[PDB]
């Protein structure tokens, strides 16, 4: 996707300040950061500037969403400074601000292969452009501050660096705000634009998406895009039982339902037809009497229904098989999202058994691509993540793309 823009490989740093925005918004538990993969996956291009001659590097991200007001208590990216100096072995300097006289001279004729990180650019309501105050109002940002903040952010360095692929779909400040001649992606958008344009412009054949998740009415777009590019497709999860309702008018018990989606299901099987794709969909499902991760477990069919009281909460041995046959003939895998309630070891068998599949079917060849998100965590608790073609370090970015849309963060890149 930036064959038509700038790139980092096409760049030339030696002896230059650069302004790197990155995505380093982790989860963390109480003070530690459970999750570093996305730091991780921003080394790569930290590392070229300074092997490359470099006088700094200037890194910012947000983490949270504090809405314009500073809470260093709350969301402070000290913690991300201890992880990153173990991960470079470089010492890093924190600023307790990303914006301001003293963050300006501090970022100004710095000591060359200085790595400087900057403060949670959220603590300020120019990123984002809204946010409130401390009367709990909500409040809008001024175009003469908004200009202010993004003018702060571009004196900070001479080229300017994006590799915030998660953050690619905001259209924030640090984001497309940054005016500088210069305007380059990273190596870790690079990668990662590299693997969705196969899977959205060229895709080995047969192509099977897998999608899965709870409702249906924010991924309508998403499955109305991949049906004009996949073979088939796989439709599970609580998502299945809307159009097993709508389908086959299967009883469900209490079951997840989606009332809205449940009037396009009818358009999205005629798109599938006319462009002759097949879906497939569960046969079989593991039902439990109340949604506890302890509740009573059972077993039905699609010919028997669900019996009233209970619900499915994960797909059943026959689907399993059916699943695998689906796997074994594709030769690219797309997966987004769980097959059923996977946070509980009693009903994430199978999504574990799928897992299994798809890591067999890279190891002959195919082509799998695990979608950040609900379905990338799992991986990660499962330890195979090297185990698959590539992880997404981006679930809400990557969505945007399998729809079809236009990342803002890599559209405000510089041409060539
Ligand atoms: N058969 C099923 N019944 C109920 N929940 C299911 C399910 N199969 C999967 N899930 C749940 O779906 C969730 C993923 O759904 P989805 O991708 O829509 O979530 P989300 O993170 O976008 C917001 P929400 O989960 O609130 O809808 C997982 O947390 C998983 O436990
Ligand atoms: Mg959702």
């Amino acid at each position: 996707s930036l064959s038509n823009k700038l790139t980092l490989d096409k760049l030339n740093v030696k002896g230059k300040r650069v302004v790197m925005r990155v995505d380093f918004n982790v989860p963390m538990k109480n003070n530690q950061i459970t999750n570093n993969q996305r730091i991780k996956a921003a080394v790569p291009s930290i590392k070229f500037c300074l092997d490359d001659g470099a006088k700094s590097v200037v890194l910012m991200s947000h983490l949270g969403r504090p809405d314009g007001s500073p809470m260093p208590d709350k969301y402070s990216l000290q913690p991300v400074a201890v992880e990153l100096k173990s991960l470079l072995g470089k010492d890093v300097l924190f600023l307790k601000d990303c914006v301001g006289p003293e963050v300006e001279k501090a970022c100004a004729d710095p000591a060359a292969g200085s790595v400087i990180l900057l403060e949670n650019l959220r603590f300020h309501v120019e990123e984002e452009g809204k946010g409130k105050d401390a009367s709990g109002n909500k409040v809008k940002a001024e175009p003469a501050k908004i200009k202010t903040f993004r003018a702060s952010l571009s004196k900070l360095g001479d080229v300017y660096v994006n590799d915030a692929f998660g953050t690619a779909h905001r259209a924030h400040s640090s984001m497309v705000g940054v005016n500088l001649p210069k305007k380059a992606g990273g190596f870790l958008m690079k990668k990662e634009l590299n693997y969705f344009a196969k899977a959205l412009e060229s895709p080995e054949r047969p192509f099977l998406a897998i999608l899965g998740g709870a409702k249906v009415a924010d991924k309508i777009q998403l499955i109305n895009n991949m049906l004009d590019k996949v073979n088939e497709m796989i439709i599970g999860g609580g998502m299945a039982f809307t159009f097993l309702k709508v389908l086959n008018n299967m009883e469900i018990g209490t079951s997840l339902f989606d009332e809205e989606g449940a009037k396009i299901v009818k358009n999205l099987m005629s798109k599938a037809e006319k462009n002759g794709v097949k879906i497939t969909l569960p046969v079989d499902f593991v039902t439990a009497d109340k949604f506890d991760e302890h509740a009573k477990t059972g077993q039905a069919t699609v010919a028997s229904g669900i019996p009233a009281g209970w619900m499915g909460l994960d797909c059943g041995p026959e689907s399993s098989k059916k699943y695998s046959e689906a796997v074994a003939r594709a030769k690219q895998i797309v997966w987004n999202g769980p097959v059923g309630v996977f946070e509980w070891e009693a009903f994430a068998q199978g999504t574990k058994a799928l897992m299994d599949e798809v890591v067999k079917a890279t190891s002959r060849g195919c082509i799998t691509i695990i979608g950040g998100g609900d379905t990338a965590t799992c991986c990660a608790k499962w330890n195979t993540e090297d185990k698959v073609s590539h992880v997404s370090t981006g679930g809400g970015a990557s969505l945007e793309l399998l729809e079809g849309k236009v990342l803002p963060g890599v559209d405000a890149l510089s041409n060539v």
